[PDB]
């Protein structure tokens, strides 16, 4: 047992490892999206920049969990980061819709982790999740919803004009 | 066929996808290493910082390859990123030795890429590898070799004093 | 034989003169395109600026080749610069498509030049072409391909709105 | 007919196209001269710089005429730019004498254009020529005459010392 | 075998040692030239400064190769630096002509080294030579040729006036 | 006989040429030492910097002697510069010990030079040696002796920790 460890259930430790993996997977999905928009036959540079930004943000989310794991005296165990579920993300709209689905899946995982921390009476872990993760997720989900809505109302994905103008005026 | 594609062999395109995966793997190994040194029972903060910087550098190496693949009209295909070979890296000296081994393995892959690019008469790809990768690897390998040497000469890994003092005076 | 000449094959010398002529031709093509967009019945001021900038760049590419010819002791022989293929470049999309074609034609010449320099074991010439020309072409080809893609997806050339909006938000 | 066209005679339009061609030819002559002085066996760097500057100015002279042609609603038609009359310009003095002859030829064409514009009662064209071109030519011709005189009085082109010192003290 | 060494042929190692020696010899030749022009009976202070500058530059060229040798895990082995072939360099012109011959001999050595690196499939070493040495040599050879030409056209070495004025206006 | 030559004995002129050679040899020994410490299997970056600085200082010592030889109307005669006695300098302590031996050998030569200058009643040469050389040698010898002492007292060369810590705290 680590000399620092106090009130840290083994189930919470294991669950924090799994959340690290999910954050690293989200980072990889956004990286994939980014370079899809960088293709010569897609060529939406601000979609590309948006998703790259989100990729680097997810890596930071993973690093903060790795730091937490050590702070609490848990031990990090890593698994493979699986490839994202698509290679070609089809359109600006479809990518935003898949990102929305991703952020809601990551939110679900974090809500399950909070419920576990609550059952194990771990208020430090509860506060960590609330402070650094839950409102970050709500804001992300709201932002992505707003983007999806505007893309649909403008005529995407059938209007390539709509995606071009969105790239310029929202993501630019 | 991409409208930009010119003098870009399918075999070179596949090889660049393999190298992307390898750079992402290297990023992941260094990330693992970094947080091993952040453990309370290891506690070498500048080893941790050093390897986190290397992890962010490798992600940049991968991103630049993704950018190249698109510039030449190839198509990115991402794969699962393998977990690192170790969970516990044993000591500062052992980590630096495994990092040296990793960087030589990445260099060998790049040298094989370059041989392929030469066989396919792709001078743009040869210059890209040379300019951005090969000297970066040579400098990394020399630096890691210097660190291993210092750590051995100081008495690591037996001497925990050695690793402490190297963390402060070389890495900090 | 010039006092400075060393390892510079006569075939290389002639090839450099051919490449000088092609770069001056490319400069003239872009000049032509630029002032087409300046017509009152076309009136896309940022397309005009974009192509004028490209014209001046190609002049610089020509001058650098003339400097190289003298550096290596070869002798410059200029020829008539042929007029561009078109007087009227039809639309912003069609001009971009023709520019893409021209930049791939220029690249193919450069790659043939590099092949010749490789066969003649002229690594200074190889490095010159790699350093100053090949990535410049790859970047120009990628940029033009992105521009074509955007104009197509926006609905050009039929939509004069697409070209107006692209002129403002991409080129301006 | 262009919507902007007013008091602009088809004979003036054609004369403007011929003048564009002549300004581009002059640009090419001076480019040739410049890189002759860059040869290792000539090696007068300030003669080389002087003539490159002049080459770039002539391109600007062409560009301003192209802008004029579109301002008036004429249509630019470009032609082949013929190679200069010499490959080797013999000496600094002989290059300056040829440049003097070129600038008089250019002036004679501009004077013929002015006479046509006068005959066709085109005061805007008359003023454009007078404002932008006629005094620029008078100044160029006077400078070149001054330079030829100096070189002759210093003892060129037999005195390689003459041309060296002129390169330093007048063109430097 | 050094722990850093990878893809570095023993013949390339030995050849890099020999190039270190040639760079140090070039440094010594320029040092000799410099202080010849410092003599009271020669007294061309800017020739003296020019060659001293070139001497210190050659030492830097040697140091960069010694660093390369270590980077690649080769071992430096030094031999005597032979005295330059003259004690009295006769004139400004004759010294520039001998410097031209020296730089072409150093260029030949570097081209032979590149051909060896190519045969041994060592693209890192090829890139090192191209990036740091080959264009440096071309520029040096061109500069020296230009100096020789001007000195000859001005009347050197029989005109001491010519050498004095060159000292002042070119090398000053 | 030089027009500047006054009270300058042929024997003093020859002795100054011998001292030039010796200073150039000292520069070369320190250059060797510097890059021994840059090896991956030695890896003491501040020993390397220290000895490279000393090498550049010795070249300055040689240049100043060359300047003196010309000031007094003597004639410089350069000789082959002998390779250093060792290729592998063994350890930081052993290098500093050999550097101490080298500086005492240079000092002995300067003391012999001064004795000669005194015998020939050359007070200008005596003052030159005193002002520029003798105290420089005394300070070098004392510094090297201090370094050797520290390294021995710390436990070098057995203790690789000692040389590491001296590199950081004294030399860095
Ligand atoms: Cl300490
Ligand atoms: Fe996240
Ligand atoms: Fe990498
Ligand atoms: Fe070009
Ligand atoms: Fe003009
Ligand atoms: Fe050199
Ligand atoms: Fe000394
Ligand atoms: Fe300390
Ligand atoms: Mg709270
Ligand atoms: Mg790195
Ligand atoms: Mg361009
Ligand atoms: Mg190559
Ligand atoms: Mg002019
Ligand atoms: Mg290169
Ligand atoms: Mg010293
Ligand atoms: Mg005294």
């Amino acid at each position: 047992t680590s000399q620092v460890r106090q009130n840290y259930h083994q189930d919470s430790e294991k669950a924090i490892n799994r959340q690290i993996r999910l954050e690293l997977y989200a980072s990889y999905v956004y990286l994939s999206m980014s370079y899809y928009f960088d293709r010569d036959d897609v060529a939406l540079k601000n979609f590309a920049k948006y998703f790259l930004h989100q990729s680097h943000e997810e890596r930071e989310h993973a690093e903060k969990l790795m730091k937490l794991q050590n702070q609490r005296g848990g031990r990090i165990f890593l698994q493979d980061i699986q490839k994202p579920d698509k290679d070609d993300w089809e359109s600006g709209l479809r990518a935003m819709e898949k990102a929305l689905k991703l952020e809601k899946k990551v939110n679900q995982s974090l809500l399950e982790l909070h419920k576990l921390a609550t059952k194990k009476n771990d208020p430090h872990l509860c506060d960590f999740i609330e402070t650094h993760y839950l409102n970050e997720q709500v804001k992300a989900i709201k932002e992505l919803g707003d983007h999806v809505t505007n893309l649909r109302k403008m005529g995407a994905p059938r209007s390539g004009l709509a995606e071009y103008l969105f790239d310029k005026h929202t993501l630019g």
